């Protein structure tokens, strides 16, 4: 059996709720259909935003939402998305391309969306093809409470008081689709652009520089050395891609080898975060600057017959394990990692929700985020572990565990069983308690390694009560089901 000691009297730090963040680009059906249906749609909606998705996201407690993209963000000109909705600029592609952009979802609709969800807005400004004045005016338009062309324009468009916004990305993927820049060159632009993004009134900007793709450590070094004093966060992007880029592999009907490879590549996040943080420590030993993993998740070949440019893929129990295992990695690094944004809220990459017209489903990834919401802003508890191995040559840990205490005093222990073939025995020793506790549990598992939900069968994979454990005198012995994510809630008394 795997062994775990939880020291409940020993706090290691706070798991920032923004670790549970999300990301929605104007791509495929993420914004259009996925969220924005329009005020006059037969799909029930609140001010143009579909109610089914809204309610599901609120239950999940989405903490922050990044918009309007990765690549799209450094092509976007924000002024195209404000003003009388029916008169905004429109781009239509008469090709398989499928680029229909009417700009009906713009700045006002996005701030409204965040207010509806109860989440923080995180806007990504355009460095690659934008100008310093353009970005500066966006911030002024949003946050200025005085009189000016930009602030007056906001009021004319229906928002009288300024909005608050903390999170502001100064360019996305600038090493690539955001301008193919050298780190050294981006650093100069970053420093210039951020200069003109002001704190108006009571607003305080949290400026986020574009960080490394995967293992580009030189990027991190240059950005930290050249630009650390001018930023509050630095990002990092890492997608879990089973096969080569040219043939990533399918979301369902995959082999057992693809299972192990996917999970092994997911766990590589720990090395990336560790090594990028080590470079950050050299220039910022006090850890002032946030590490922000604002693109992560699985990336497969699209579902057969669909437009590859739309990035639509299914979502299985394998993705649930990627999500749960990666979230645990962020927890362990919560002294530096303070936000993450899984790539793509709806209908795009590793989504929590898929839709098909009026129909929608919750993916197994959704269920992980909903179950793990108990970790948002929780205190991470000191845990020691000795876990068995699984997979070819024991290349994976069989189990991944994390323990935290919520503000109301309840303790939550989440556990992933990475082995699809057998259950996992975990012996959990609870120390530093002071009293006694009782426990309940919930588990997400499947009978098939590619177990997933569809529109006709939307509840094939979903959480269920978990009762296969024994709690006796400060020892919790659990028998986790195969391929599962489980959460145990412990209540004092």
């Amino acid at each position: 059996a795997s062994r775990v000691v939880v020291n409940a009297d020993r706090v290691k730090g706070t798991i920032n709720r923004n670790i549970y963040g999300h990301f929605s680009e104007h791509l495929g059906r993420c914004i259009y259909e996925g969220l924005w249906v329009g005020e006059d749609s037969p799909i029930p909606n609140t001010n143009g935003i579909r109610n089914d998705v809204l309610e599901a996201l609120k239950q999940m407690k989405i903490p922050v939402l990044r918009w309007p993209g990765g690549c799209f963000a450094d092509e976007y000109h924000w002024k195209d998305g404000v003003g009388p909705r029916e008169k905004r600029k429109r781009m239509v592609n008469t090709h398989w391309g499928g680029v229909i952009e009417n700009n009906h979802f713009g700045t006002h609709e996005f701030m409204m969306l965040c207010e509806l969800l109860g989440c923080e807005p995180y806007i990504s400004g355009n460095v690659g093809s934008g100008t310093v004045q353009e970005m500066s005016e966006w911030v002024e338009y949003i946050t200025f409470d005085g009189e000016s062309p930009m602030a007056n324009w906001r009021r004319e468009n229906g928002r009288e008081k300024p909005w608050r916004i903390k999170y502001w990305g100064v360019g996305n993927e600038n090493w690539g689709c955001g301008g193919n820049m050298r780190a050294e060159y981006y650093a100069d632009l970053y420093r210039q652009f951020q200069t003109y993004l002001r704190n108006y009134g009571d607003n305080k900007l949290h400026k986020i520089a574009c960080g490394a793709n995967t293992a580009d450590y030189h990027w991190t070094e240059v950005l930290m050395k050249q630009a650390a004093p001018f930023m509050h966060g630095l990002s990092l992007h890492y997608y879990t891609v089973p096969g080569p880029w040219e043939k990533k592999g399918p979301a369902t009907g995959f082999t057992t080898d693809e299972w192990w490879v996917t999970l092994k590549k997911a766990l590589f996040m720990d090395r990336l975060v560790t090594k990028h943080s080590a470079i950050m420590d050299v220039y910022d030993p006090d850890k002032r600057i946030d590490l922000i993993v604002d693109e992560w998740g699985t990336w497969y070949d699209v579902e057969p017959g669909t437009n590859p440019g739309f990035l639509y893929q299914q979502n299985s129990i394998r993705d649930a394990l990627v999500a749960g295992a990666t979230l645990h990695i962020f927890h362990r690094h919560c002294d530096r990692v303070r936000m993450a944004n899984i790539a793509q809220l709806v209908n795009v990459l590793q989504s929590v929700i898929l839709t098909e017209g009026e129909r929608m489903l919750l993916t197994p990834t959704y269920h992980v985020f909903n179950m793990f919401k108990v970790h948002q802003d929780a205190e991470l508890l000191d845990t020691w572990e000795s876990v068995e191995r699984t997979g070819p040559e024991g290349e994976l840990p069989k189990v991944s565990v994390s323990a935290s205490r919520a503000a109301d005093g309840k303790i939550h222990i989440s556990l992933c069983n990475l082995d699809f073939e057998t259950g996992a025995s975990v012996d959990i020793e609870l120390r530093g308690l002071n009293g006694g506790v009782s426990a309940t549990g919930t588990t997400l598992t499947s009978g098939r390694i590619d177990g997933h939900n569809t529109f006709d069968e939307p509840e094939r994979v979903k959480p269920a009560p978990f009762r296969d454990f024994k709690l006796e005198g400060g020892h919790l012995n659990a028998s986790l089901p195969p391929m599962s994510v489980t959460v145990l809630e412990l209540t004092a008394g």
